[PDB]
């Protein structure tokens, strides 16, 4: 697989949609899609505390990819953002194989189709930042990686990654016995970590459509992704991105301004 090197194309932002309102998707500000805001699941992240009726404060099903262990204390709320930090606790404090901590939130709600959007300021540190959706339930396990990137590794500053996975699917839902995925990366003309950007997903029975700052950059025929999914926000380690801890570069912040969810009227 060539996706460590291959930019399929570049993404042009000269005609990118202007922000007109905070009521509809950035890629559809005039609401041609007939969207309705999901007020249960959407979060503007105001205040100083997690809404723990809406979110789990860590990941109950995954401790983390070594060497980074998900912890509740790494996620705080400041100036209208969820803020995720990375720490190195004292030696011996974490379970075997783990040396650093990162934050993780999982939605208590499950979703099937709709528009999903998050405004994100990446951490400038060698941890992947993630806004993605997944579910592992009754031997059906699928995942949509709206945003899985690590510009905090300077070699990756101009990459925009995307992927979708089927880890397993029963006979009547795709019949997948071996993990399959479909990664694709694109060139972006700015360094991803410098500013907030808006990731969008228009997920329908027919297509997965992915948007960056309102610009469509990938379309996927929706063959397999018909399973309800939870929303995940987190930092993690991943050797593939060169996303391994750096004790001299771990003081950055992953900022989530909002998560917005819409359904069809
Ligand atoms: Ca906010």
């Amino acid at each position: 697989s060539s996706h460590h090197h291959h930019h399929h194309g570049s993404i042009d932002f000269s005609n990118a949609p202007k922000r007109l309102n905070n009521k509809y998707p950035l890629s559809d500000q005039k609401n041609e899609g007939g969207w309705v805001l999901n007020k249960k699941a959407s979060d503007e992240f105001k205040g100083k505390k997690l809404n723990e009726e809406r979110w789990f404060p860590n990941n109950p099903k995954w401790k983390g990819r070594q060497p980074t262990f998900f912890a509740k204390e790494n996620t705080t709320f400041e100036d209208g953002c969820c803020v995720m930090r990375t720490y190195k606790p004292e030696a011996g404090s974490l379970p075997e194989g783990y040396t650093h901590t990162a934050g993780f939130l999982v939605s208590k709600e499950l979703f099937l189709y709709g528009y999903f959007e998050a405004r994100l300021r990446p951490n400038d540190s060698p941890w992947v930042f993630g806004f993605w959706m997944s579910n592992n339930e009754r031997n059906w396990w699928t995942e949509i990686d709206i945003c899985e990137n690590c510009p905090g590794n300077p070699a990756n500053r101009h990459d925009l990654n995307s992927n979708v996975h089927v880890f397993k699917a029963p006979a009547d839902k795709g019949d997948i016995k071996k993990h399959i995925n479909f990664p694709a990366k694109y060139y972006i003309p700015f360094e991803l970590q410098k500013d907030f950007h808006v990731w969008g997903l228009d997920w329908s029975k027919e297509y997965i459509r992915l948007y960056i700052d309102g610009v469509l950059y990938r379309e996927i025929e929706n063959k397999y992704w018909h399973q309800p999914l939870r929303i995940n926000l987190n930092n993690e380690s991943n050797k593939w991105f060169g996303a391994l801890p750096d004790d001299n570069n771990m003081d950055s912040e992953y900022l989530i301004d909002y998560v917005r969810v819409w359904y069809k009227k």
